[PDB]
RNA sequence: CAGCAGCAGCCCGCCGCCG
RNA sequence: CAGCAGCAGCCCGCCGCCG
């Protein structure tokens, strides 16, 4: 399977996340999860983030919509397929989703909905 | 049941719907579909919007943070229950959601969600 | 646009068990 | 952070019937 992320995932092993919680609070988890599914198959990433610019770049670069129509059009053909974008930070989830007819405007609004809900206040 | 909707539902009947059918396109509908839900209960809206920004203005008056919070908190108590806020509009459906704890911070990518959506090029 | 139904998937809230 | 399970809701795609 060709993943639509450009970058590895990055889940913290169960240790990792133990000394994360007890060194720090929802507000400041280790990184944020997305997902991209298209009919029936789910690719999914945990990433790290901080809240830095150089951070937040960095993470938007995780797809594009290149790679997500290289990775969606492996499953396509005559019928639509449902396509779906989540992105979950600190307690709240995104989910953009669409048929596959519309993909470019759900990527748009996708990368939108990332870079808004990365950069929400404190 | 007080709504969090600050105007009133504009669903077209099934003969206007068919007129504008007749007349038109997807990419060219009267309006666009919002709801919100607090745990079981889901107040929906079909607004109507032409993409000029007096109809955007409108339209974005729909609900704010707090008439949202009024009617949300109808609904709350000691355990945190499940809060979703829906957008469709030209095949696109951005859904923003988490629990009653986060319901400020849902307004905010909501209202955000809905404007970007509402704004979203040809 | 509305309503009912089937198939499939995702996301959220609660909750248990578990590495 | 991961996995399995229960309860409930929402959203998407396909598809039928219907005002």
């Amino acid at each position: 399977m060709t993943s639509p992320f450009k970058l590895p995932d990055e889940s913290p092993s169960w240790t990792e996340w133990r000394l994360h919680n007890d060194e720090t609070n929802q507000d400041n988890p280790l990184g944020f999860k997305e997902s991209w599914g298209f009919g029936k198959v789910v690719f999914k990433r945990y990433l790290r983030y901080d809240r830095t610019e150089a951070s937040l770049h960095r993470v938007l670069g995780s797809w594009t919509g290149d790679s997500v129509n290289y990775a969606a059009s492996r499953f396509f053909g005559f019928d639509q397929i449902g396509c779906t974008y989540s992105i979950r930070f600190r307690g709240v989830s995104i989910t953009v989703s669409g048929g596959s007819r519309t993909l470019q405007h759900l990527c748009e609004m996708a990368i939108r909905s990332k870079q808004e809900l990365l950069q929400l206040a404190p």
